[PDB]
């Protein structure tokens, strides 16, 4: 299987199953269906050319003025319908099989999709819409032009050139034989190697282009500090650098396909000519009919039609075959955080939140938390703080279990997190983050994303909870307001209201709060407060905070230091002790002063 | 005037035609003379090689006259074979010779609307999305060079073929033969036009789903924290299925279509095909013609549709490189509202003072923003220009900087009319540090140089020293080769108008504005940088416009703006003793930042 090669091949074996489906019955048929349209096809054109061979046949057998008309009539008749009708053939093929093509690149593109989610969050899933978009359309593409190239030129070529074999064999030479295949040999090889050069002259064109245009489009785009330092001339200059850099290498690119097409021209002709007068000389001792040379130039040139576009063939099939393998090992790709065999699901009657010991880092060479204990009771209002090497910032990761543990367990009501169904876990937790994301579609689409089937009461319901409801009613369209981009823009308390209505949406039992307020201006965040706090009524609350004013009025406060819990307990108590959480405090205070002072 | 006249294809090819002819290089046009005479050899080279083989058949079959008849078929097979290579070298040779020739045309239109996007208003609003910006250029570009080679060297040369082939059919057949072809090839054309144009639209509709699809994917894997924490897996997958079926469909139905236009054509063609046939073996049975005409017939007729085979992809590339081409033009062609004066005297400036006489302006002709403003600057000076909402104080720098003109009214710099000078001077005579500054894609240390065109390393260092952010780039791991913006490092505000008030330094202009330069930080921020702003501002007329008037009390003079006029003047105290717009603002700031204060 995997255990292989690992060349085009190996990656041609494993598409396979996607054009053959065994789900898929009607697919097989089609399959079928185009591989007779290439028999017909082939049988057609090889056919042909033997038509027109007998009209000059008859033509040149041949004293005078004879039945030959009607039977050179017949036949030139015969070969015309004969073009026509291998056309019609290759094109049946191309309609029969396109959608076969569409639904295997279709299913393995789901398959990528699923596994991608299925992989782990450490993948850094936080990129570019457009390099993104522009490197997922240029793979597409570039599978596409592969999958056409490959069973459509290639493999019809195969078959034609192995029919002209036995041909040329059972009717000539064999020297007329080994001169074709020689020269196809040649034709091959000259158009690889001359392709490889070509392909690097390519690449260095694109990248030059890709310079130049990134310095019209910076320019233009900063077009207000070009003005405001007169600039214009220099940012002309700048450009048209850049753009002669761009010229040369085009140039030289294009000029290299002069120079194959050329060598491919020397090839061919080179073989048509030895061809073709050494079928005039067999003819001339009365072996080979006058019909022969001409069925021997049709055959030629019809052989090394396809073989016109080699070269690019060849770079393109190269170039797929890379980027399905590219798929393919993210298919591949081994999954971090998996159920385990037959998990049950996560049961939450009580909602507690236990972390045990809890040893952990993104990284095996730098720990976060060096054996971190706590209890959370169900349905308390808590408070997460600390300072910078506290390690708070993995709690929420670690409770949705993004990532395991490296030591110890997290359990919520009696159960390690590590050992139910993920689905069931996520299903028992609500995160307001500190940037909350707004899909490209509807406020209601957004809201409504909390819970599968949510109805638009539902969303009503929690868009008033989150008291982002009298917004929503002063939009023109309301629930259906297209947000995102190019959507309508939310400002930072809108979308933090979106998320909080959307974990209303959910309705979990243990509601996180992950720096939620930490983005928001001070008025905002105030505001806020209150809808958190009401919201908060009867789920177990875990607020994790940079600013301890903003979690003063919880039950307890949990404070961490260095990865482990240093202190435990309420504002006041916390205060009093006189330790690490009342020196934050007060500084946090002092510098509250000071951007007042000024 | 070319430009007088119908907006269509053949307008465009007339406007691109002195880029391709330029009476400029010279060497181009040698260039272009030589690639007309490659298309000639090439074209007599491919119609002479069937006559080539016509007589080597002949040789053949008549060899009473032609003898040794192997010797004379021999030499004509290997005429043609030369024959055959030669037409595919001089198309090769062909094309080298003009690549040159195409891509400095192309060159030269990119440069000129490049040029003239620069020249343009403001109000283009010419700031958008990089990605969608680059796609559109990329495609405009692949599009017109497309265009150009097949026009220049696919539809030409077959309309030269197809001439020659009218020509040579007529002499030597027919004239039915010459009919029947000419009848062939106008089918031909317009079937494969109608065809075209509908394959064009399924192909459009075919795209607009593959973006669809594509983009829910992208949203989808961009989002996979949000898309986990609620589960929404399947969700997203049957959501980017959904999508992917739809593009499935639309691209299956595109690719029937062209399955169609190809049975079309191939139906003409071999009719065609079979008709002349008949006609040269029946013309033989007369003993009109000989047995090679056949064969000639044949190799005339498939060298002849060879490349219309290509005919629908070109034709819709050919329109759509118009199209885009067309664009380019209109740019060139749009009148440019803020121009120098014909032969403008440079501005001098020898003592710095900026006056607004009776300034009426507004963006737009129905909303009008300065109603008469009128001030005096004095030189050296450090003033502010503070107002409430309506002021128009936000027009200040835009008038300055002469992004726009006055409707009434005018702006002096040393007792010159700034709409008078050239802009140049003009811009650099003023200094600004906006709000919100912006990098260019490269090293930090260039975004200092820019401040002037030959700016030395040296003059990079004194500028960061002064604007206090030369021990920042210190630690950076690459120093001034450190690359900022996007695709870069990610400044913080006060680290960005930092590198603002250091380009301006190594501008060193006599005029400096401050345009609401610390509105955009924090309060610590602000403080910190105001030291430096101050310690810039030394010897140079200042203009400071301000939100907050507390960063703006000590200036020498204050300008209160209301309703866009100067409703006040005078020294901050002044302006508290008198209780007037100023001092108002004052107390509600004031009030204000209490406020803020207070919740702690
Ligand atoms: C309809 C075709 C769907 C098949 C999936 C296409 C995704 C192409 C991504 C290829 C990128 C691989 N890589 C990284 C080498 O570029
Ligand atoms: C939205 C109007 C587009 C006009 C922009 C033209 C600026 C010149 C950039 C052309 C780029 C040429 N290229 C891609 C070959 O480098
Ligand atoms: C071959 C290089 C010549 C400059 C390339 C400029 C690209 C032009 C894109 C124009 C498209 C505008 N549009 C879609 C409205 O037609
Ligand atoms: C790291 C990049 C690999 C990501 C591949 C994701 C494949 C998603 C499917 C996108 C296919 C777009 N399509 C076929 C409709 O054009």
């Amino acid at each position: 299987p995997k255990d292989a090669r690992h060349d085009g091949w190996q990656t041609l074996k494993r598409f396979l199953p996607y054009l053959w489906p065994a789900d898929n019955a009607v697919l097989r048929r089609r399959v079928v269906g185009a591989i007779l349209m290439v028999l017909l096809g082939k049988a057609t054109t090889l056919a042909l050319p033997f038509a027109y061979k007998k009209a000059v046949d008859a033509m040149t057998l041949g004293g005078g003025a004879q039945p030959a008309l009607t039977v050179a009539l017949a036949f030139v008749l015969a070969y015309a319908l004969g073009r026509f009708s291998g056309v019609l053939f290759d094109n049946l093929r191309n309609i029969v099989f396109e959608r076969v093509g569409q639904d295997a690149t279709r299913h393995l593109a789901e398959n990528v999709f699923a596994r991608l989610h299925k992989l782990s969050l450490r993948f850094h899933l936080a990129r570019r819409t457009g390099e993104v978009t522009k490197v997922i359309e240029r793979g597409t593409k570039s599978i596409d032009t592969m999958l056409y190239f490959l069973l459509f030129n290639i493999a019809p070529t195969v078959i034609e050139l192995t029919a002209v074999i036995v041909i040329f064999w059972l009717n000539f030479g064999l020297g007329l034989v080994t001169a074709t295949i020689l020269a196809v040999i040649a034709y091959v090889w000259t158009t690889r190697t001359i392709t490889e050069w070509r392909t690097h002259l390519r690449e260095k064109m694109n990248r030059l282009d890709g310079q130049a245009l990134a310095r019209a489009v910076d320019s233009l785009l900063n077009y207000e500090t070009v003005k405001y330092f007169g600039a214009e001339s220099r940012e002309e200059a700048r450009y048209a650098s850049a753009a002669r850099a761009y010229a040369d290498a085009a140039v030289k690119s294009e000029n290299s396909l002069g120079l194959l097409n050329i060598a491919q021209a020397l090839i061919v002709n080179l073989l048509m000519a030895g061809a073709m007068a050494w079928t005039v000389y067999g003819w001339s001792q009365g072996k080979l009919t006058v019909g022969d040379l001409v069925f021997v130039n049709t055959y030629l040139t019809q052989l090394f039609r396809p073989l016109d576009m080699l070269g690019m063939v060849y770079r393109t099939i190269r170039q797929g075959l890379i980027d399905m393998a590219e798929m393919f090992r993210l298919i591949d790709t081994h999954i971090e955080v998996a159920d385990v065999p037959n998990a049950p699901a996560l049961v939450v009657n009580r909602p507690s939140v236990t972390f045990d010991n809890v040893v952990f880092g993104y990284d095996r060479d730098r720990e976060i938390l060096h054996g971190l204990s706590f209890e959370v009771a169900a349905g308390s209002r808590v408070a997460i703080v600390g300072p910078s090497g506290a390690g708070k910032s993995t709690i929420a990761r670690l409770l949705f279990r993004f990532y395991d543990p490296w030591e110890g367990r997290i359990l919520i009501d009696g159960q390690d997190i590590a050992h139910v169904t993920q689905t069931s876990l996520r299903a028992a937790l609500g995160i307001v983050p500190q940037d909350s994301v707004l899909f490209n579609d509807t406020i209601g689409y957004n809201i409504a994303y909390g819970r599968d089937g949510a109805s638009r009461a539902e969303v009503d319901a929690a868009a008033k909870g989150a008291a982002i409801a009298d917004f929503i009613a002063r939009l023109p369209q309301g629930y259906d307001t297209e947000v995102g981009e190019r959507g309508l823009k939310l400002s930072g308390g809108e979308k933090q209201r979106v998320a909080i209505a959307r974990t209303l949406v959910k309705n979990p039992p243990i509601l996180l709060f992950d720096e939620a307020t930490s983005a928001l201006d001070t008025r905002t965040e105030q505001d806020i407060l209150s809808t958190m706090r009401a919201v908060a009524s009867h789920r177990t609350t875990i607020s994790i905070a940079h600013r301890l004013s903003t979690i003063a009025d919880s039950d307890t406060i949990l404070v961490l230091d260095q990865g482990r819990l240093a202190e435990q307990g309420s504002h006041l108590d916390l205060l009093r002790r006189d330790g690490l959480y009342a020196e934050m405090w007060a500084r946090q205070a002092a510098e509250s002063a000071e951007v007042s002072e000024a």
